[PDB]
């Protein structure tokens, strides 16, 4: 159940601004939540459509279910629900500018390298936590990435997230063969958003077909440098698509390695179709 780990939010308490989106489950808006101690936050706001079937009710509250196990400061937080009035509501923390990609979209060639990295941080933190925590992700993908006014990245999305649909050009070559779905099948989905994120929202593969996609990759070919990309994050990049899933560095690691890359900023002036790798 969602109350083990949402809190039930009294509606009186919520205020809805305007519409910023539309999800499977029914529309996102923003609004104004205020809290026990009287402090009022932005939030965002998604309601379960009116005549909901009882699947789309679990698989809504559901994904609230796995958010809420989660207080990190890169994974979205849950304030709470509204199940004992309709329409049911979901309420989360308030990300001003959208999802990453294509907010990145926008701004082609905009921000500093230092920036970039500090966005991948954010991410690859959010997501040392969700695996220490024992949950593949599944989805890792910059448009299932929150980015807020600060450009603090944070976690997303968590309809296909599992204890321990397939999108193609983010799963690991092993998920795709045989739905081997691990920690390091989400390190390989972390690479592709790299490759996203210092490509300002480029598509991965570019519109290749699906089965190119599985086939290329296959073979060993991979994603070339992204523009202007430091040698540092695309050799970062290939670690994450490395063949032998046991090979690819831990969140942990990648963590470090950025954490590193922003000590020594200097370091990222070495600057490096698929490429066969
Ligand atoms: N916490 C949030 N803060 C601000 N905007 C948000 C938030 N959550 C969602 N949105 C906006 O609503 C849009 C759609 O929500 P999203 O979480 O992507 O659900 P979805 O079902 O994946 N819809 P879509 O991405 O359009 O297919 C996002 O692209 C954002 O622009
Ligand atoms: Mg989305």
């Amino acid at each position: 159940t969602v109350h083990e780990f949402a809190k039930e939010l009294d509606a009186t308490n919520i205020s809805i601004d305007k519409v910023v989106g539309a999800g499977e489950f029914g529309e996102v808006c923003s609004g104004r939540l205020k809290l026990p101690s009287k402090k009022e936050i932005s939030v965002a706001i998604k309601t379960l459509k009116v005549g909901y079937t009882e699947k789309q009710r679990r698989d809504f509250l559901g994904e609230a279910s796995i958010m809420g196990q989660f207080d990190h400061p890169n994974i979205i937080r849950l304030e709470g629900v509204v199940t004992k009035s309709k329409p049911v509501m979901i309420v989360t923390e308030y990300m001003e500018n959208g999802s990453l990609d294509s907010f990145l979209r926008k701004h082609d060639a905009q921000f500093t390298v230092i920036q970039l990295v500090g966005m991948l941080r954010g991410i690859a933190s959010g997501m040392k936590y969700l695996s220490d925590m024992g949950y593949v992700h599944r989805d890792l993908a910059a448009r299932n990435i929150l980015i807020n006014s600060n450009l603090v990245c944070k976690v997303s999305d968590f309809g296909l997230s599992r204890v321990l649909k397939i999108p193609i050009r983010w799963t690991s070559p092993e998920a795709i063969a045989y739905r081997k779905f691990t920690s390091a099948s989400d390190v390989w989905s972390y690479g592709i958003v790299l490759w996203e994120v210092m490509s300002y929202g480029e598509r991965p593969y570019w519109e290749m077909s699906n089965q190119d996609v599985i086939k290329a990759v296959d073979e060993g070919y991979r994603l070339p440098p992204p523009m202007d990309c430091p040698a540092a994050l695309y050799q970062l990049m290939l670690d994450c698509w490395q063949k032998d899933r046991n090979n690819r560095p831990k969140f942990e690691q990648i963590v470090s390695i950025l954490d590193k890359l922003i000590r020594n900023p200097g370091s990222l002036k070495i600057i490096t179709n698929l490429l066969l790798d």
